[PDB]
């Protein structure tokens, strides 16, 4: 189907005609719109596969945003709106505000360079306030990640940087808005075993233990440090393995969470079944190391950014930071008159 329906040229809904594609994924894509009823403003469409699962997903996606763009019509919270929904040739389609970049995207494109600190000030400022917002609402987003943030607009200057010896683009706005509702739960629905994806998945979700707010919370913090990498943090796909990366940078997991889990696969009386002489071993021995020696500079704001990395990686989540915690931590303080 989804080819078949979604080129350049076609128009949707006797509406929508499509200019290009913005970002495709399982769940279908996402292209740009030209609206033709509303004076030819550009619009991004989510086209969906018709498949069951995510079906359901759009579903859920379409009331949790009703539900959000009712309670919060401004936008101060920063969820993406979404402005209609539609069925098309047996795809539901659903209509949101056009914005620019992800902030994955951005990077890439950067050739795998960090934001700069301020930048990271700002938008991490944003990102809790968003979710906390969710929070608030009796909501868990879930799946939260670098392609699940996206610029308002990703205008930019360039300018030669002898620092990286190359040309680089600087963000004029940093602002932001959080998208992909399709996951988020409600703390009264049923909670799935299995959410996030891997690389900023919660160790409560890998050792399912149950989840909730807090899970978001640990996403965010994985966020934020690959925003002052520039490359992911858990490069991975072995629960194992993510496993051992968390140890190494963040020391060895609580007993009591360790006995309590269901998965006694990864572990040998109370502590990981990991040899480190062995070969991804040595991977993981190189390739991670502890939190604060990732840090490129002793200077205070980066201290403060890595303070609160860390409570936000905090392995209990009854312990750890919550978002309300997080918007006072000193971090933000540059963001306020004092
Ligand atoms: N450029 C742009 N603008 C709006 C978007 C909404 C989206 C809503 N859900 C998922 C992905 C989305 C991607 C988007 N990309």
């Amino acid at each position: 189907s989804m080819h078949l329906i979604c080129q350049s040229g076609d128009v949707l809904s006797a509406r929508y005609e499509i200019v290009d594609t913005l970002g495709e994924g399982a769940f279908g894509k996402v292209v740009e719109c030209i609206d033709h009823k509303a004076g030819g403003r550009h619009v991004a469409v989510k086209i969906v596969k018709n498949v069951d699962r995510y079906c359901e997903a759009a579903r859920s996606e379409i009331q949790v945003l009703e539900h959000l763009n009712t309670t919060d019509p401004n936008s101060t919270f920063r969820c993406v709106q979404m402005l209609e929904w539609f069925e098309h040739h047996g795809h539901i389609c659903i209509v949101f505000e056009l914005l620019g970049l992800s902030t994955y995207d951005f990077i890439k494109e950067n050739g795998f360079l960090p934001f700069r600190l301020d930048h990271i000030r700002k938008m991490a400022y944003q990102i809790c306030k968003s979710v906390n917002f969710l929070h608030s609402n009796k909501l868990t987003h879930t799946d939260l990640k670098p392609e699940n943030i996206l610029f308002v607009q990703s205008d930019y200057t360039e300018a030669y940087n002898p620092k990286i010896k190359r040309d680089e683009r600087t963000l004029i706005n940093p602002d932001i808005k959080v998208v992909d509702f399709g996951s988020a739960t409600y703390d009264d629905e049923h909670h799935s075993t299995l959410v996030s994806t891997r690389h900023y998945r919660a160790p409560e979700v890998i050792l399912a233990l149950g989840w909730s707010q807090p899970c978001d919370v640990w996403s965010i913090g994985c966020i934020l440090i690959e925003y002052y990498l520039g490359f992911t943090v858990f490069p991975t796909h072995d629960s194992k393995e993510h496993l051992a990366m968390m140890e190494r940078i963040l020391g060895p997991l609580p007993k009591h969470m360790i006995q309590k889990t269901r998965k006694r696969k990864y572990f040998h009386h109370d502590r990981l079944d990991w040899d480190e002489h062995s070969s991804a071993g040595r991977y993981v021995s190189r390739a991670c190391k502890p939190l604060k020696e990732f840090m490129l500079s002793q200077d205070v704001e980066h201290e403060r950014l890595f303070d609160l990395i860390q409570k936000m990686l905090e392995y209990d989540p009854a312990k750890r930071i919550t978002l309300r915690e997080a918007l006072k931590h000193p971090f933000f303080d540059l963001l306020k008159k004092s």
